[PDB]
């Protein structure tokens, strides 16, 4: 069967490989709208847009077309020793023009963690060109999320993605996950908790050595790390600090980007007014792999300095730029203004947190985040001491397999249950997303006992 | 703004000098066919170099284009996490599987080979971690090797371009000798001497660091960025012998060399290779979707599947691994080549051309000529007895890439080797076409040196 060529064959990410070879896989056929369907024809709503990703849907014929025609004329080339194409410029330029604040340059790569992985060269090779070569360790978050290779998960703040991989690497160093429920102190308001987290901050820098530190990496919203929305004037306070001892602000807009949080990006919804932004995922709708790193003037200018000096920028992806990847993009950021998508995303993100909101006082609803159309429903075994049930992680688990028996995919975070559908959802859908978290709550409910 | 402004404006290029860049502009290429590509002004070029190394099937493959548009009707994304899977991915897995030159158990899919080599250095720390050797984490990799460019890939590359400025490489990444017999053998060394003189130094380094500390080998079987490296008769074989010796695993980096560049459907059996880990991309899609493949063997993932078990699951994964439309272009071209011979069409191929680069081989300014199959380098030389440039190393290849552009041809300059590595559906008359272009930029070139 497909199933055991998938049991035999493929190594899983984001799997226990034992496990995997028990059960199999559960195989997804195919997907239109928001809805994808197992190889037993049962239609799932895809409660998170594939990783947060799927901005218009499964079944876009736009963006199909768009991969047709740039197929049709140049199916691969490169950007490497000057050479270009269209798709890559006429992308580049839509990306700069539509930047939440002044930037400079597009740099392709094919993933978020390519991207990631980048910006921590570039800002190596930036200091190394300034004649500052200590300035070089990252500051990111405990649960940010910045992907998977050997930099970006040392970057990345989710002990699942360091474990048994020798990670962090040196010069990566991470202060606290802004997350009032779980971090405030007694009866601290969110504005005394962001003044705690940027003191954190500071107090970090003075003991490194503000000289040795280059960066500041994060999320306007954490959404791998649980939909963890950062207290009121957290980033105001942060850049403060960063601006202070000459510290890049570096925007992962990998979830963020593109309508998810009620505006364009999550720097216009938070007030970031970053130096370098990261993008993928709702870039293309995941139809293609692509991201793009933007970088403002003074990052620029001081790169291309030292490409002259050494001979050339020596980095790339084969990828990177991809004209197919590039045209896609392009064709999806078309439709998403064409189609007024944020505010539209704005809207029923409004009715999903409302409906959700309805579960606020049920007995295991420890917490409910969000902000437009991601959102989080933390469960716990007791609501005062927020404890989990058995142990972190029972409840999460449990609800997104009993929500997969009531047609939805939902991924867990812990025991918090993420949401994050297409762009596209309509109201009814939107509706029937809470109707089987509700669904999935009650089992959950009865379960527990 | 015209497009080469909006270009000059908004796009920072890879492996381009961005003043330069600001200054000349692009090389915008509009539109390709076969094995053409022709530019905004419709000037057509031979694209000797399948642009990467990677467009195997040429530039208007119309099955691709059809695998990509019947799976995008289908599922246009889905993800491998979670259990979650698809056809193409496990079809495709399976392919690779039963394909593999040693017996292989489990594919990982990335998007890049940069993905596949940096996830390749985590596997072997989680694998080691798994095993209960802690210590067993350094990485020995080759001077001129090119293994990619994420912070541990461009670590394991051995090329300066990929290290200078960066900070690279990071603790725990080892270079050994180039492989290089025209250029390191010492003074009437015969290859097979070389070799043993290249297993001497590994089981050196080895021995140096602590035998219990090093993890892995990695190499290309046959260096493609590095200058299309050909090792000495031997090397396999005999560095091989020293890391089964002390218990390293062999990663065979076949980005370049897979899907019958060498003459063979992969470059460990050209070479005589045993890997542990085969490395895969470029070739496997025709680069018309950005896809990787990491090939485990039995031990490596029953190691990597106790330790995701203990912990829950495996914390390492890509949006776009294993993408379905990407795992179904690269099913499609996988079976083109096994449908068309183009792996022996590709060995014929290739001896056209190595047959036609050797006419020029006593000319006063040829060094060198080596490749494989349908991989092939011409090393230019200021002087053939003292191997020594003409002007600074690299002014040659340069001279020629330019004369060859003019001339209607993409090559590669690697310093003073002019490279070849065109798509596997290359004609007989069109390898003459190729070699007939590079004769008419190495007589500009000789014009303009004056050998006298
Ligand atoms: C998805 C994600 C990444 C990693 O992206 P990949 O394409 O999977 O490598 C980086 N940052 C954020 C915020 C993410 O959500
Ligand atoms: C192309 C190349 C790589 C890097 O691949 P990318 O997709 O560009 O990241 C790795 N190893 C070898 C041998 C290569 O030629």
């Amino acid at each position: 069967s497909l199933a055991e060529k998938d049991i035999q064959y493929q190594l899983h990410p984001y799997t226990n490989a034992r496990l995997h070879q028990e059960l199999g896989p559960l195989i997804i056929e195919r997907g239109q709208g928001i809805y994808v369907y197992d190889d037993q024809g049962k239609g799932y709503i895809e409660a998170m847009a594939g990783l947060g990703s799927v901005a218009l849907g499964f079944s876009n014929q736009r963006l199909i077309k768009a991969a047709e025609q740039q197929f049709n004329t140049l199916p691969f080339y490169h950007l490497f020793n000057h050479k270009s194409h269209r798709p890559s410029i006429e992308l580049a330029e839509k990306l700069i023009e539509m930047a939440p604040v002044p930037m400079s340059k597009v740099f392709f790569t094919n993933s978020g963690s390519e991207a990631n992985d980048t910006v921590v060269k570039f800002v190596w090779y930036l200091n190394n060109a300034l004649g500052k070569p200590a300035k070089k360790k990252f500051i990111s978050r405990v649960n940010g999320y910045h992907g998977v290779t050997v930099a970006s998960a040392s970057l990345t703040g989710l002990p699942g993605n360091q474990r048994g991989f020798d990670l962090p690497l040196p010069g990566f160093l991470h202060v606290g996950c802004p997350h009032h429920y779980r971090f405030a102190l007694a009866g601290e308001s969110e504005e005394h908790f962001a003044d705690r987290l940027a003191v954190e901050l500071e107090q970090k820098i003075l003991a490194e050595g503000p000289e040795t530190i280059a960066a500041f990496i994060g999320e306007p919203l954490m959404g791998a790390g649980g939909v963890i929305v950062p207290p009121r004037t957290y980033w105001e306070k942060i850049q403060k600090v960063c601006r202070k001892y000459d510290i890049l602000v570096i925007a992962d807009e990998v979830i963020c980007g593109f309508g998810r949080t009620g505006q364009m990006f999550g720097s216009q919804t938070f007030g970031i007014q970053p130096d370098i932004m990261v993008l993928s995922k709702q870039l293309s709708s995941s139809y293609q792999p692509i991201a793009a790193i933007l970088i403002n003037a003074p990052v620029f200018e001081g790169i291309a300095d030292q490409s002259q000096a050494l001979g050339a920028l020596g980095h790339g992806f084969t990828g990177s730029g991809h004209p197919v990847a590039t045209a896609v993009a392009l064709e999806n950021l078309k439709i998403i203004e064409e189609e007024s998508l944020v505010e539209h995303a704005a809207q029923m993100g409004q009715l999903l947190r409302s409906g959700l909101q309805h579960f606020i006082d049920h007995p295991l609803v420890g917490e409910i985040r969000g902000c437009g159309l991601i959102a989080a429903v933390e469960l716990v075994g007791d609501r005062v001491s927020k404890a989990p049930y058995q142990a972190l992680g029972t409840l999460g688990r449990y609800m997104a397999g009993r929500a997969q028996e009531h047609g939805m995919i939902t991924r867990a975070m812990g025991d918090a249950v993420a949401f994050c559908p297409p762009l596209i959802v309509n109201e009814q859908e939107v509706g029937m997303i809470v109707e089987r978290f509700a669904r999935a709550l009650d089992d959950t409910t009865q379960w527990v006992g």
